[PDB]
Order: structure tokens, then sequence, then C-alpha cells
């Protein structure tokens, strides 16, 4: 897991119902969420690629990428995984 929580947490947050992200099936395909496969995906890219300093072009973007959080999680721990306490942080 590597702190999957914060995962399912860092999606969720953006979104996150009147349920605790730990409540929330983080097994739903982020598609629904594909609000952030562009607008969020742009944030979240620029801030999690600034933190190492990844070129963008390295990764393709695709909406496979965010089929489900647990794929997501896969990539970023086959090369980092970074705990945040908050999205915002
Ligand atoms: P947004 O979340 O609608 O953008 C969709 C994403 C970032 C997943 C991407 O555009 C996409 O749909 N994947 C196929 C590659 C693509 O269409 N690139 C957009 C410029 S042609």
């Amino acid at each position: 897991m590597q702190h999957a929580s914060v995962i399912a947490q860092f999606v969720v947050e953006e979104f996150l119902p009147d349920v605790a992200p730990a409540d929330v099936d983080v097994d739903l395909d982020l598609v629904d969420n594909g609000v952030i496969d562009s607008l969020g995906l742009l944030k979240v890219i620029a801030w999690l690629e600034d933190r190492f300093g990844i070129a963008a072009d390295d990764v393709e973007l695709s909406p496979e990428h965010f089929r489900s959080i647990r794929s997501i999680d896969a990539f970023v721990v086959g090369a980092t995984t970074p705990p945040v306490e908050a999205k915002l942080q």
C-alpha cells in the first residue's frame, strides 16, 4: 500500500462527499471523476512533477491511467510513494 489510504484521500479529497475517504469504496473507477483527468490532472501533474522534477512529457496522459485508483498507486509506487497529510499540502 505505501500510504494507499492517502492516494484514495488525495483524489477523493478533490470531491469527497459527507463520508470520510476511509469509508468510501476506493475501488470505484475514477473515470467517473474524469473531472480530475483534465483540470485536476494539470494541477496534479504540475505539483507532482514539481516535487520530483519529472518532465510532464516523460509520462503520457490517458483516461486508462485513471481507470482505477489501484492502477495509479502501482505506477506511483513503482517509482516513488510520497505520503501527504492533505491534498492541499
Ligand atoms: P480531460 O481530462 O478531458 O483530458 C482527457 C485526457 C487528459 C485523459 C486526455 O486528453 C485523453 O482523453 N486521453 C487521450 C489523449 C488526448 O486526447 N489528448 C488530448 C489532446 S489531443
